[PDB]
Order: structure tokens, then sequence, then C-alpha cells
């Protein structure tokens, strides 16, 4: 139905205008010139250029904590054009965000990332797979399984328009714990899932079965989300410089 096909333009749109990386142009940059971040010269090469006059591993334990916050805060404003969901309750609002964001983070830094590493710093940066491996443990086990996860989601080769409704049926997770209005939300949920599905068969005839994929994809993020989390809390509870801005505290809080 046309008010289905506009539907996802809607989403589509608020999706390319609220986060301001997505698959289009990361891949503009990834081809070609994104400065080389490929060992420890190098990293303190780049950071000299933000802080001119810790450690390696935590201040790379800062940066991510950095783009986690900004989106975060792009993902609320993204939320809104889902149908149904600045109608649901204030506080379902928040726990539905609580327990997506981290899942849609996770999901949207692939189209960033291939398989020698991804771009960072807003597009300015290129930081090697191989040169987070040798970071030293814990910090090394941080992004490697991120990066499995991409390659095998990249090779679904979707486009910011099916990632668009994967990142809002993300959110629309009728299933989240302390829901109060959970009818309303299963409702929501079944309409942006819904439009997912169609949209998945016109846009890529070529693959029917794309739409269970993404499903097992979201299952395999959840199930990402919550190791990342405990390793979060390894880091946090030890390496007594790891600090954890409060912002992100809170959405761990209570959380897994
Ligand atoms: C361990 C923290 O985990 C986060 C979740 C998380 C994990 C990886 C991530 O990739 C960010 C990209 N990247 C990496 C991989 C190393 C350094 C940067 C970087 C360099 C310069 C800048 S300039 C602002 C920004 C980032 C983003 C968020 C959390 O829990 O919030």
């Amino acid at each position: 139905t046309a008010d289905l096909k506009s539907l996802a333009k809607r989403i589509y749109e608020a999706y390319l205008k609220n986060f301001n990386m997505n698959k289009v142009k990361a891949r503009v940059i990834l081809s070609g010139p994104p400065f080389v971040i490929h060992d420890m010269e190098t990293l303190c090469m780049a950071e000299k250029t933000l802080v001119a006059k810790k450690e390696a591993e935590v201040r790379i334990f800062h940066c991510c904590q950095c783009t986690s916050v900004e989106t975060v805060t792009e993902l609320t404003e993204f939320a809104k054009a889902i149908p149904g969901f600045a109608n649901l309750d204030l506080n379902d609002q928040v726990t539905l965000l609580k327990y997506g964001v981290y899942e849609a983070i996770f999901a949207m830094l692939s189209s960033v990332m291939n398989k020698d590493g991804m771009l960072v710093a807003y597009g300015n940066g290129f930081i090697t797979r191989e040169f987070l491996k040798s970071l030293r443990k814990p910090f090394c086990d941080i992004m490697e399984p991120k990066f499995d996860f991409a390659m095998k989601f990249n090779a679904l080769e979707l486009d910011d328009s099916d990632i668009s409704l994967f990142v809002a049926a993300i959110i629309c997770c009728g299933d989240r714990p302390g829901l109060l209005n959970v009818g309303h939300i299963e409702k929501m949920q079944e309409g942006i899932v819904h439009v997912l599905r169609l949209h998945l068969q016109s846009n890529h005839p070529d693959d029917i079965f794309l739409f269970p994929k993404l499903l097992q994809k979201m299952a395999d993020l959840r199930q990402l989300v919550t190791e990342h989390a405990q390793l979060v809390q390894i880091i946090k509870k030890t390496e007594s410089d790891a600090a954890l801005h409060p912002l992100l505290q809170e959405i761990y809080r209570d959380m897994y």
C-alpha cells in the first residue's frame, strides 16, 4: 500500500538526517583520504591532532565511548519517525531506547567497517583491524567480535533503505523488560516489521530469505550486546584508569 511504501521512505528519511554517518558515504570514503591508524605511532599522531600539548588502550576505550553517546542522542531523534513511538508512554520510550541503543550501534557500525578496519573520527580516520587485535588484553577483545558480525552482516548487501527499517525494528522490540503497555508496542513493532518484510522483498528480489536472515541477525546482535556489556564491566571494575561516561552507565544500569 502506498501508505506502506511511504512509511519506509519516512523512516529512511529520518535515518539519513539524524545519523552523521551512513553506508553510502562510508563506502564513498572507503573507496577513494582517511588517516590510517595502524600502530602506536599513528595512533599518537592522530591523538595529537586533537589535544596538542593515560595509556593507548584506555584512550581508545574513551573514544568509542564518545561515539556511543553521540549515537544515543541521534537514535532518540530517529525514533520519532516510527508510527506510534512518540504516542507511547514516556517510560516505555526510555526502556525501548535503553535496550535497543547498543544493538543499533553495532548494526550501523558495520556500514563503516570492512575486513581491514573501520572508519572513525567522522570519516577522518581509519583504524586497522589488526592494530585493534594487537592491543593488550582485554582491550583487544572489544572489537574483533564486532568485525565477525559486520563481515557476515555486510555480506547481506543491505543499503541505507534496509538498515533504516532494520534499526527501527530493533527499537520496536515488544519483549524488552519493564514495558508497561506491551500491547501497543507489539502493534507498533508489527507495523515496522511488516513494512520491513515487504521492503526487503521489493528491494532484494534475488534473496527472498533476507527477512529470516535479518531476524537471526537481530538475535545475534542481542547476544553481541550482552557479551560486550560484560566486557565493559570487566574493564570498568578492573583497569582503574578506565572511566565510564555517566549517560552510558545509566544505559547499562539494570540492563543485562
Ligand atoms: C568499549 C566502548 O564500547 C562502546 C561501544 C562502541 C565500540 C566501538 C566503536 O567504534 C568507534 C571507532 N573506534 C574504535 C573501534 C577505536 C577507536 C575508535 C574511535 C576513534 C576516534 C573517534 S572521534 C569521536 C571515535 C571512535 C564505537 C562504540 C560503548 O560501550 O559505548
